Order: structure tokens, then C-alpha cells, then sequence
């Protein structure tokens, strides 16, 4: 029941502030278990045992109400504090109207993510006296005394963190004040705004969801079976099935991505590690890990289905360098669907994020951009293929016969098209923070492979006319190959993951804390990592010297350690938005 | 939020005594709107309106509230009479120990079946206490006043509904009883059996179920499509598939029947008439509609699986008369699975339930026996199959070659086995309870079904060998085939569906009361259910006379009429058992 319940409801950045309900259970069982005697001892000797426990007891839970009250009234101050900026701000602004529009949007999102401190601290003021109540009621029932349920009404409610009414008449403030000077009255338009959803891991599924997500990997379980099939009965032939792979790669990958990620936003979710303070996303509305599954579970489909009308050649009349053609296109009109339907701030927030990440020297650099940045540099085969393919059916393809698929620089700069935006990213983090470690260096990461690829290309091209300056360029390849996995596996586990710290302590060769559950985690993924860093820059020479078999087994297989190391990205992430205590985004009205 | 709320974790039984939350809140908004005039006519008038309504308003909640009280008394009064004899029953066990063990078991399911009574009433304290400062909250804010809070501690807080801790105290006692006299101490294994799990349409469905049931109709779908496809190419031949269907029909029958049981049981649980009182189930642990529509959907892909190892013939080895062998030696196997993995209470239930049914003339007559007797009176060709399917492969099967598929009395009584059952059930009905309108009378409407089969068959053999003693059995049968309609339609109609009531007043041609939303329904089913009747006496001569092209095509439609009228037999069932507030099982300890 609680336990549970308070494990889940519970602020994350906060968890360190709780009742800490589980020690608490822990010491009553441990106690009563370590009894001395039922009967076999002296009388008053277990009373000895059954009496220093609980001056153990009243006094641990002295200490623990002291944490509260201090903590809670702590936070009270820096929303009353807020209530005071936040105000002025307004008031400044409301004589000023006589960029506007901008000015009253962006304040808007000051109160609503106002009103979500306070109504994040006031369930800190039940979600706590609410456990406050049941753990005493254990302690009343296991020793069977009454002391506990006394003591609650000697010190709890008579605390200043359950009888302070003065965050829900902040709450009666903030909602009158935003009705009557952002929404024009109009209080059901206000409190649309300001109404907080219960978030967090305490929001199911919507049975509709878990169940679509079960039709999508329905279909697509048997969709890949026949496959299977198919493609040792059906495809047979002496026709080469290169381009068909060479084509249908990009939709695989693109797919691999997205059933991996809706792994990571559960990883996320249930971990603790919010994944919603850190993107700068809404914390009312989100996609929860289902919502990934069903995206990534259609556009298997699609693919699946492509492939196999591929394979089977359904209808006559359609050639069959149709079928590829209409997969990805409607992958990419599912992403540019101009109404509001089917995701519709979902795909719009994507895309402000592409076009704030294929264009970024200018924009600002978020945390949403520099990560959607380094999710490119793992999907980089999609684009030697969205190169493949473009050329293909503009050069190489036949539409004289309906028989159709079974294309000097482009290939060298298309695979660095990904390590540029990182490094540009990186250089403008720098010209902005005016800070190197870790701006200037982080952008060395992705100068290294420019002189991998560029090297690479030089001894290819230079052994396939088979001249002279060719073993020099290739002792130069290989002598920065090494600097391009070191200097990236290196920055893999000591910025990024924060892993190999002083303050390890227990933690061996870890980091002082560790968010996820287990301890074997970690290291599995630091011998991944630094197995799957290798075949990386491999997988980045071969495809792009003078290969694509070795590119289809090595391309799913990096997106791997992309999603192997999402974890670990975000845990160090909110592992330092943890330390002081952040639960809402800081907005900025101007 | 809560017109909804309360709309579902109601106790339907008790439906017309709840605070009546959507009158109310209707009456608020149309009283608001109706106003006069926001200045346009004299101040004082305004108030007129704002005030007759006012008083108006306090006078309906003033009976509002007289109501509960007096309802929610007399149903105490009946705890309490019960915790009275329900406890000298115990007393008087008590002793005589010095059948016991049965006597034991039957007490325990009086108390558990006791103190859901309380717990159904303590809701009732708070689902309308916090249902009538709710209400009174949109009062005191559509009409700006205070007078409706201050009702609401002038008359709610001091009426003997919500300050009667009498309850509490009743469940207080009742588990310390079934703790010391039926557990041994152990209030763990007490407290096991008494807690209440929020039941009703209280209870989402458990996230993994939806997303199977998403999965089992996922792969189904595209087994299906495969079906269409492959029978429409590699099936192709010149082979009889009427074995073929002869023997999958059976499945179909049996999948299309708990597919539609599953709407079934949902158009139940939603629309407020509980399959859980009237079947005697225990109501804290259900079968909600997700779990039929995943072993229907199971099932199926069992089924799908083995049509298509038929067609496609996917190993050599075996031969294909063992595809259908398998199938339905699984479908039979499931059922009796002894472990107690895979719906283990579930299946052991029904398992019951069939022996209580397939040998009853002896055994009493509930209502789970009367009802799953008129779910055999459908799926009536499953049994001609296991007939089929069992004297081929016996007497027809060649076992000497790899190829199978590509069987004078049996067909005669095998069709009349489940109307003799519920011929024998009524009966018994009319043994014990000594009425006859409705019990020897309902036992007419299946001795008709003997006087169809019997001279359609008399006809059929005598029209075979084709002598003069034939057009005088086709006249009989004949003139009993408008007898087993009628006397069947106007029987389902009148006093199962309950249908054609002088007292329907206002629903036209209906019954007084009708549960279900919408009243289009009843009329589309009144029609309905007259097609598919007569296209049901016909399907039992067709498929008895000396067919199958008519009978494949019939049998997956007559479930169809049995699924529409299991809505209303269990409608017309609830609303009686409505009358008299009945929201727990009354369960006799002898
Ligand atoms: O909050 P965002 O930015 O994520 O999205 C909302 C915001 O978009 P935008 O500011 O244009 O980027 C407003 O758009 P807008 O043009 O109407 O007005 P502004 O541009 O804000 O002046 C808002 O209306 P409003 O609340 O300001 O009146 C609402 O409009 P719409 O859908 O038509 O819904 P209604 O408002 O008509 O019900 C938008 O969507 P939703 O929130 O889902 O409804
Ligand atoms: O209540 P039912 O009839 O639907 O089912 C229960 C009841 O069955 P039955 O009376 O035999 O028909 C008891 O069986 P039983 O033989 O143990 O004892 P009795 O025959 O009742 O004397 C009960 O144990 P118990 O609670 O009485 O000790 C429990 O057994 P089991 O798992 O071994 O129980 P635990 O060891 O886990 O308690 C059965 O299932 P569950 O309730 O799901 O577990
Ligand atoms: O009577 P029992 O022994 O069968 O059950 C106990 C009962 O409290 P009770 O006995 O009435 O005082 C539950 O509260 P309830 O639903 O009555 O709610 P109210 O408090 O009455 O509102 C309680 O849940 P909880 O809500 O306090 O957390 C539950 O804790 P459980 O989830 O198992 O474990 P935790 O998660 O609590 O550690 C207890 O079981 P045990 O832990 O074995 O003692
Ligand atoms: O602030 P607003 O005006 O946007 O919203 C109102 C708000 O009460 P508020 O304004 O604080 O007085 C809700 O209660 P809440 O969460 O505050 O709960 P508390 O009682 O405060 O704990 C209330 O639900 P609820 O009162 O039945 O639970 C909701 O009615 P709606 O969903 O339609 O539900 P029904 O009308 O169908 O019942 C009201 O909206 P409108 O009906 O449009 O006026």
C-alpha cells in the first residue's frame, strides 16, 4: 500500500527530504524480530528492550519531523520570495502596453510553472502527515502501545508544515491574480492553465494506449515472421539484394530508434531520473513510454509492410521501386501532418527542435539541442542512405521497365554532416559561456572525426589509384583512430556518465551516488561502451572508404550504445539538477 | 471530476438513492442561464430570481438529504439485525465441534459476504458527504454567496449519516470476531478474506492485460488476413474443403462465442447491471472484459495457427489430419489445466458450472446453470462437430497415407442434448419450487424443439426412401416449426427480456424501467431477435434433415442472437433484483 504509494508519488529532486518511510518499517520489523524473549528472560528485562527501542524510535522520528519543517519552510520562503518577483514583473509590464504578445506569453508560462512549486510543495505537506500517520499506526500496532498515536498529537499536527495554511491562500492568490490580468476573467481559461495533473510515475497508461500498443507489436510480431519466411522461400533469385537493403536500412534504424527510446523514457520514469525538468518539456502533459512504443510500433509496420510488397510484389501496375518510395514517404509526411491530429504538439515540438539543431550556430544551445545532437551522430547511417537513395533513383534507377531495384565528396561530408552540428554547438556553447573545460574541448571530440573520415578517404582514394603517398596517409588514419576512440571513450565515461570520480567511496570505480537500482549496470555499460566505441569509428572508416555488409551489422548496433547510454546521460544530468533541489523550471518574462 | 466520479464507483443497486448529483448541478446551470437580466430590469427583481431559485434550491436539497438519512438508517438497522443472528449462527457452530469442516467454510463466506455489506454502506457515507460539499461548492460560486456553506454546517454535519460513526465501529468488532473465531488469531489471513478491492467500474484494467489483449487481437488480425489471402491461392484444388470446415467450424463457433461474451461482459459492467451479484461470484476478484477478450483472442491464434499448418502443410512429416487434432486437444487441455497457473479459480469455476449442468436433473438450479444452459442451446453445432470430427477420424480416417481431410440416431439426439438439459432443468425448477407459469410452461418452449428435430427427421427419412408416409410427417413438421418460433419469440420477449409491459407508460412498446443508455437499442434487438429466430429452427431442421453450406453460415450468426440477448436476460434479471436493494449475496450457514 504505502510503501509503494510513497515511492512513486514522491518528487524526485526532493527524495532525500521525505519521511523515509522504508528505514522507518525496516527498524520497527527488525526490532520486534530481535525481541529478547516472549517469556524465557526476566519480565522487566524485556521491558529494557522494548523500552530503549522506542526512546530509539521517538527519537529518530524527532529528527525526522525536524528535517521537514525546516526543509518545508525553507521552500515557503522561496515561493513566497517568488510571489514577490513574480509580481512586480507583471505589474511592470501591465502599465507598458500603454513584442507584447511574446511578453505576455512567456509570462504565462511564470505563474503556471509558479503554481506548480506550490502545488508541488503542498502534497510535500500531506504526501508527508499522510505518512506520518501509518507509520506511527505500525509502531501502535507492532509493540501494541498507544505512545505513538499520542506523540502524534504532541508534536505533528502542532509542526509548522501541517498546520501552516499559507501555501493554499498562495494558491488562492496566484489564481486570482492570473484570471484577472492574463486571462481577462474568464477563471475556466485560467484554471485550464494552472490545474496540475497527478504526474510522475502516478499517471497509467490511458488503457486505450497500452492496448494500441499492444495491436502495433501484434501485427508486427507476425509481419516480421513472414519476413523471415519470405525472404528464404519468396526473394530468391539471382537479382541483388544490395539496394534493398542499401534502402531499406534507413527505415530499420529509424525504427530501432524508437522502441530503444521509449525504453529510455521508461528507464527514465521509473528510475527517478525525470526526463521532463531537464528537456524544458511541460510537466502536465508529457508521452510517457507508451506513447513512443506506439509511434515506433506504426512505423515498423509501415515498414515491415513496405518491405514485404517489396518482396511479394503485390500489384502489377506498381513497379517496385514504389514501395520504398511511399515507406519513407510517409515516414516523413507522418512528421510534417499540418493539422492537429496524430501527435500534433508532439511532431511541432520535434520540429522546432530540428530546425533549432540543423541550422545551430545560432540559436540557442538548450539541453533538448545538444541531445538531439548526439542522436545523430549514432543515426548517421540514415543520412549516407537519405544520400543513397536520393542519388539512386535520380541517376541509377530504370523507369523505362517496371522492374526496378533489383549513388567526389557526397559520401565523406555526409557522414560528418551530424559531427559538425555537435562541434558547431560546442563552439557556441564557448563563445557564449566564455568557458573551455568543457566547451573548447567537447568540441575537440568531433574535430577528431574530421580527421578520421578525411584521412581515411585520403589513403582509399590514394590506394585505389595505388600511388605512393598511400601507406603514409594510412599510418596517419591509424594514428588517429586511436585519438578518435580514446579522446570519445575517455569523454564517454568521465563528462558525460561522471563515472571514475575521487568521491567514489563505496561505490567502486563508480560515482558517489547512483540513481538506477542494480550495481552491475554500470559496469555492463562501461565494457559496452567502450567495446561498442570501437566498432563506431570502424563502422565510420569502412563506409566511407574504397563495406555495406559490414555497415547493416554494425548501423543497428551503434544505435545500441546510443540508447545504452541515454541512461547514463541523464542520470548525470539530473543527478546535478538533484543536489540543489529543482522540481520547476526557472522562466524568464522580458 | 466528479458528476463522473460518482456516475461510476455508485453501487448500481442503490443508484435512486445517491445525492443525485447531475439533477442538481443541471438545475444550478439552467438557473444561472434563465437568469433575467444582468442590469436591464430593476435591482430588486433580479433578486427575486436569484432569490426564489435560492429557496427553491435549499428546499430540494433540504428532502435531498432527508432522503439519505432515512435510507441510509434502515439499511444500517439491517447490519445491525444481521450482526445478530449472523452471530448466534456462530455461536451455536461454536460447540457443537465438541460437515464441520463445510460448516466452517460456509460461515466464513457469510461474514466476508457480511462485511461487504458495511463497506458498500460506509461509501455510502462518504461518496455523498463529499458528493454534497461538492455540489453545494458550484452553488455557492455560480450564485457568489456564502449561504450554501453555511447550509452545508447548518444540516450535513449534524444529520445521522455522516456523524454516525456506528459503522466504523460495526467493522471494528467484525474483525476482531472473524479474526479470534474462524483464523485462530492470524489477522493476516483475516484480513485477507475481509478487505474490499475498490470494485466496480472502479478498477482499470491491470496495464499488462490491456496491452495482451492488444497483442492476441494483433496477431490475430494479420493470421486472419493470412487466412483470406492463402484460401484464396494456396488452398486452391480440387479437394473437399468440406471436412475442412466441418471440423474448424467448431473452434469458430467457440471464439466468436467469448469475443462476443467479452462485449458482453462490459456492456454489463459499464451500463450498471452487475454480473457479479446475480452469478453468485465473489465480488472483490472478477473476470473484467479484458480477460474474456484475451483468452478468446488466445484462443484464436490457436485456432488461426492451425488452419493455416493445414493449408500451408508446414512439415512433411506430420501428416494434416493432426493440425486439427492438435488445436482442439489444446483448446480441451486448457480447460483442464490441473496446476494452478493460467485462470486456475477461473477455469475450475467453470469446470463446476459444466458438471453442475451436463448431469442436471439432480444438482439445484442457480443462475449461472440456467444461464450457461441457454449458451448451449446456441453453440449447438460444437456439439454435431464433436460428433463430426470424432466418428471421422475413427471410421473414415485413412491413417495408411500422409494426405487426410482433403460421420441411424447420433445426428438426431446430439442435436437435442442441450435442449433436453434445459427441458431437465426446469423440471427440477418446477419439482422444488412447486409453480408452474414460469416453470412448467419454459419447459414447453424445449419439448417443442423435440417435436421439430424428431418429425423433420421422421420426413427426411421418409422422403429418402420416398414413401407415402412423408407428405403427412412435412405437415407436422411444418406446423410445429411456427409452434417452437412462436412459442420461442414471444418467450423471449415477454418473460426473459421481459418486454410488452402495461406498465411501460412513457417507453413506448418497452419495459417501465430500462438500464441500458440509449432506446434504440431495445427496438433494433426486438427486431433482431425475431430475424434470428426463425433462421435458428430452420438451422436446427436443415442440419438434421437428409446443408453444411447453410449450416456454416447460420451457426456463426445464431451466437450473434445469443450474444444480443444476453444483454437483456441479465438486464431484466438486475432490474428485479433492483426492487429490494439487494448489494450482497444472502449465503445460509447449515
Ligand atoms: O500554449 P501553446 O503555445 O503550446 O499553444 C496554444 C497557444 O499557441 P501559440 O501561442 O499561438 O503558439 C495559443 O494559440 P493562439 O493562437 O490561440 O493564441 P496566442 O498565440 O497564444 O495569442 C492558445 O490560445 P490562447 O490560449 O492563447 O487563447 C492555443 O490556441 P488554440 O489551439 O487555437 O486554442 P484556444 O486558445 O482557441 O482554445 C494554442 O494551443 P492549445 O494550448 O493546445 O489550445
Ligand atoms: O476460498 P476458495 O475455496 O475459493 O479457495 C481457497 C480454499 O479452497 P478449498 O476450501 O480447499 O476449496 C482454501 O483451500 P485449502 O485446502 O488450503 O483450505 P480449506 O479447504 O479452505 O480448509 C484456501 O486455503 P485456506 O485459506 O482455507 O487455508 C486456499 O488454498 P491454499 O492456496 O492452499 O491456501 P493458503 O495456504 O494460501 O491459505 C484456496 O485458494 P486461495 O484462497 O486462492 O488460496
Ligand atoms: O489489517 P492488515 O494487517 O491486513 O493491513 C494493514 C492495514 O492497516 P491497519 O491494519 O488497518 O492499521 C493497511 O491500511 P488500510 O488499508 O486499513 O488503511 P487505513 O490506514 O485504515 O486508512 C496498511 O496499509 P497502509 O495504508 O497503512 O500503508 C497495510 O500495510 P501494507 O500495505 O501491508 O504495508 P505498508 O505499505 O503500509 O508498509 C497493513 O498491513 P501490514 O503491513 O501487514 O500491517
Ligand atoms: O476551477 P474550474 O472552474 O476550472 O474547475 C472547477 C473545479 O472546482 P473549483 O473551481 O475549484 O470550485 C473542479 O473541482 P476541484 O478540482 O477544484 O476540486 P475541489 O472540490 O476543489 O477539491 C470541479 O470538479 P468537482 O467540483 O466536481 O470535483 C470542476 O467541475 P467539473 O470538472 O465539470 O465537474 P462536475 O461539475 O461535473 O462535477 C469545476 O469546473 P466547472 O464545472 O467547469 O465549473
Amino acid at each position: 500500500k504505502f510503501a509503494e504509494h510513497l515511492s512513486a508519488h514522491i518528487t524526485p529532486e526532493w527524495r532525500k527530504q521525505y519521511i523515509q518511510y522504508e528505514a522507518f518499517k525496516d527498524m520497527l520489523y527488525s526490532a520486534q524480530d530481535q525481541a529478547p524473549s516472549v517469556e524465557v528472560t526476566d519480565e522487566d528485562t524485556v521491558k529494557r528492550y522494548f523500552a530503549k527501542f522506542e526512546e530509539k524510535f521517538f527519537q529518530t522520528c524527532e529528527k525526522e519531523l525536524a528535517k521537514i519543517n525546516t526543509f518545508y519552510s525553507e521552500k515557503l520562503a522561496e515561493a513566497q520570495r517568488r510571489f514577490a518577483t513574480l509580481q512586480n514583473e507583471l505589474q511592470s509590464s501591465l502599465d507598458a502596453q500603454k513584442v507584447q504578445h511574446r511578453n505576455i506569453k512567456d509570462l504565462k508560462l511564470a505563474f503556471s510553472e509558479f503554481y506548480l512549486s506550490l502545488i508541488l510543495l503542498q502534497n510535500y505537506q500531506n504526501l508527508n502527515f499522510t505518512g506520518f500517520r501509518k507509520i506511527l499506526k505500525k509502531h501502535d500496532k507492532i509493540l501494541e502501545t498507544s505512545r505513538g498515536a499520542d506523540w502524534r498529537v504532541a508534536h505533528v499536527e502542532v509542526a509548522p508544515f501541517y498546520t501552516c495554511k499559507k501555501i493554499n491562500q498562495l494558491i488562492s492568490e496566484t489564481e486570482a491574480v492570473v484570471t484577472n490580468e492574463l486571462e481577462d476573467g474568464d477563471r475556466q481559461k485560467a484554471m485550464k492553465r494552472l490545474r496540475v495533473p497527478p504526474l510522475g510515475a502516478a499517471q497509467p497508461a490511458p488503457a486505450w494506449t497500452t492496448f494500441r500498443v499492444g495491436l502495433f507489436c501484434g501485427i508486427f510480431i507476425v509481419l516480421n515472421i513472414t519476413l523471415v519466411l519470405a525472404a528464404v522461400f519468396k526473394l530468391e533469385t539471382d537479382r541483388s539484394i544490395w539496394p534493398l537493403i542499401r534502402i531499406y536500412r534507413g527505415g530499420f534504424l529509424l525504427i530501432e530508434f524508437l522502441f530503444l527510446l521509449g525504453i529510455n523514457t521508461y528507464g527514465w520514469r521509473q528510475a527517478g531520473v525525470n526526463h521532463v525538468l531537464i528537456f524544458e518539456l511541460n510537466p502536465r502533459s508529457n508521452l510517457s513510454h507508451q506513447h513512443l512504443f506506439e509511434i515506433a510500433g506504426f512505423l515498423g509496420i509501415l515498414w515491415c509492410l513496405s518491405l514485404l510488397a517489396c518482396f511479394f510484389a503485390p500489384i502489377s501496375v506498381i513497379p517496385t521501386y514504389v514501395y520504398p518510395l511511399a515507406l519513407y514517404g510517409f515516414m516523413v509526411f507522418f512528421l510534417i501532418n499540418p493539422t492537429k491530429t496524430f501527435y500534433y504538439k508532439s511532431r511541432f515540438w520535434l520540429l522546432k527542435l530540428l530546425f533549432r539543431v540543423f541550422t545551430a550556430p545560432f540559436h540557442k544551445v538548450g539541453f533538448a539541442d545538444f541531445w538531439l545532437a548526439d542522436q545523430l551522430n549514432s543515426l548517421s547511417v540514415i543520412l549516407m542512405d537519405l544520400e543513397y537513395m536520393i542519388c539512386f533513383y535520380s541517376l541509377e534507377l530504370k523507369w523505362d521497365e517496371s522492374k526496378g531495384l533489383l549513388c567526389y565528396g557526397v559520401r565523406a561530408i555526409v557522414q560528418c554532416i551530424p559531427a559538425w552540428l555537435r562541434f558547431i554547438q560546442c563552439l557556441r556553447r564557448y563563445r557564449d559561456t566564455k568557458r573551455a573545460f568543457p566547451h573548447l574541448v567537447n568540441a575537440g571530440k568531433y574535430s577528431t572525426t574530421f580527421f578520421m573520415v578525411t584521412f581515411a578517404a585520403l589513403y582509399s582514394t590514394h590506394k585505389e589509384r595505388g600511388h605512393s603517398d598511400t601507406m603514409v596517409f594510412f599510418y596517419l588514419w591509424i594514428v588517429f583512430y586511436i585519438i578518435s576512440s580514446c579522446y570519445t571513450l575517455i569523454w564517454d565515461l568521465k563528462m558525460d556518465w561522471g563515472l571514475f570520480d575521487k568521491n567514489a567511496g563505496e561505490n567502486t570505480f563508480l560515482r558517489e551516488e547512483i540513481v538506477y537500482p542494480q550495481k552491475a549496470y554500470y559496469y555492463c555499460a562501461i565494457i559496452e561502451d567502450v567495446i561498442l566505441r570501437f566498432a563506431w569509428t570502424i563502422q565510420i572508416s569502412i563506409t566511407s572508404t574504397t563495406g555495406d555488409i559490414i555497415a547493416t551489422v554494425f548501423a543497428p548496433l551503434e544505435v545500441f550504445r546510443r540508447f545504452v547510454w541515454n541512461f547514463f546521460r541523464l542520470e548525470n544530468e539530473h543527478l546535478n539538477n538533484c543536489g540543489e533541489f529543482r522540481a520547476v523550471r526557472d522562466i524568464s518574462v522580458a
